[PDB]
């Protein structure tokens, strides 16, 4: 459970992310795909992309990055009271997209890295720790739904 102070650190940096949702989403998905190429293979939509320049040039990838970060922002703003948000996300990611929990760890790492690059003044160690806790809570709660469903 995050404290109120931890949530404030999380949402303070998140408010900065929302100034450029699409650029963050691009940076995060590209980092994910480059650092963990098995993740790109899960996207029939994107697996034709073979270089970072091609990824950066894809408007469709930029659009999907907005989709991802909009869903995550809605979750974070619930401050842990996110059952209604995680139900459909866990269902689609477990049963349709077939995404291991480990790949959610990978995207969490990419998120933290990009937030640190773009917002150092609002993403010192205290905020890094708080965002790590928020993304761990996300993963814990998704994992419980995966377990229910046999994934
Ligand atoms: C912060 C973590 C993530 C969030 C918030 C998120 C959110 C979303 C959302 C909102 C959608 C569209 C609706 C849906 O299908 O449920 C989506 C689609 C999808 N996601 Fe994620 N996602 C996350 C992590 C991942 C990861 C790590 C992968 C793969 C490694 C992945 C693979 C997919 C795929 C394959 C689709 C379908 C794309 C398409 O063909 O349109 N997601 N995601």
């Amino acid at each position: 459970v995050l404290s109120e102070g931890e949530w404030q650190l999380v949402l303070h940096v998140w408010a900065k992310v929302e100034a450029d949702v699409a650029g963050h989403g691009q940076d995060i998905l590209i980092r994910l795909f480059k650092s963990h190429p098995e993740t790109l293979e899960k996207f029939d939509r994107f697996k034709h992309l073979k270089t970072e320049a091609e990824m950066k040039a894809s408007e469709d990838l930029k659009k999907h990055g907005v989709t991802v970060l909009t869903a995550l922002g809605a979750i974070l703003k619930k401050k842990g009271h996110h059952e209604a948000e995680l139900k459909p996300l866990a269902q689609s990611h477990a049963t349709k997209h077939k995404i291991p929990i480990k790949y959610l760890e990978f995207i969490s790492e990419a998120i933290i890295h990009v937030l640190h690059s773009r917002h150092p003044g609002d993403f010192g160690a205290d905020a890094q720790g708080a965002m790590n806790k928020a993304l761990e809570l996300f993963r814990k709660d998704i994992a419980a739904k995966y377990k229910e469903l046999g994934y």
